[PDB]
């Protein structure tokens, strides 16, 4: 993964979870993370409003233009939501890393879907390295596998194995 | 369908199927359709970059604010480009509102989709109505049914039926 996301991961370690997932969406610059990024609210493919990095909700104003500091409250926000809906499936103890790769994971999959899935099994089985391998499987999309979903993989997978070499 | 496309697609007609096409993607007023839109570019779901009426390609300029002009020009190559992809493969004539609506369904979902779909199969030998209808089997993607390709596929097939009611 590019230099200056390593070093902006490690400058969120000290935050925790949250910090560390945070730095993964947006990036060092606000730009540059794994999720794309507008200040005004759009459609995306299968008709969902979103707005800041991302988020989706009813709550969601069309005819306006957030705000640099309003779209950090609803990361943190939703965040917050991502962590309550997978922490209570995680049943071992893992790296601060790793649960920052897997809020980023999830933010993007969905909770349902971590609740279903393989990885978790691995996880709870105490297979941290193979949990880390499953995040391969998730880069396909409308049947067709996709370079945008296997990069965002394999830097989850590097935060996932953070600790462990 | 909303009265408003409806007059919009009645007076795109002489206009032909890209024309159709156009007002189903950005809308009767140009400025909301069944596509998203943005001035500045951004980075979708599967890590693609984006602009305008759902752009890609490699002249894509991060640091550009672009212009509704600029986006109805660039809609219109791409939209050209559908049509380049998918007619030599429809053996049967169809009517414009048909053809029309096949490029917005195309555009959503792909030329190789729409190649290898049981929709193209019931298009050439001459099963119009069943044609039109497949198009409702296509509102899954990651797993579940989201309900703005409901909305998208039913006025898809409305347009797609124009001709016959």
């Amino acid at each position: 993964m590019p230099p200056s996301l390593r070093k902006a991961v490690a400058a969120a370690i000290g935050g925790g979870a949250i910090a560390i997932a945070s730095v993964l969406i947006t990036g060092p610059s606000g730009n540059d993370g794994l999720e794309g990024v507008s200040y005004i609210p759009y459609k995306d493919i299968v008709g969902v409003w979103t707005v800041c990095h991302g988020h989706t909700g009813k709550d969601i104003m069309l005819g306006k233009t957030y705000t640099k500091a309003e779209c950090k409250a609803l990361l943190n926000k939703d965040l917050a939501t991502v962590a309550r809906q997978i922490n209570p499936y995680i049943k071992v103890d893992i790296p601060e890393t790793m649960r920052g790769a897997l809020y980023s994971f999830v933010y993007n999959v969905g909770a349902g879907n971590f609740r279903t899935s393989t990885l978790l099994r691995k996880i709870n089985q105490g297979d941290i390295k193979g949990a880390c391998d499953q995040l391969r499987r998730w880069t396909y999309a409308g049947g067709k596998q996709w370079k945008g979903l296997m990069t965002r993989r394999e830097i989850e997978r590097e935060i996932c194995l953070w600790g462990q070499q």
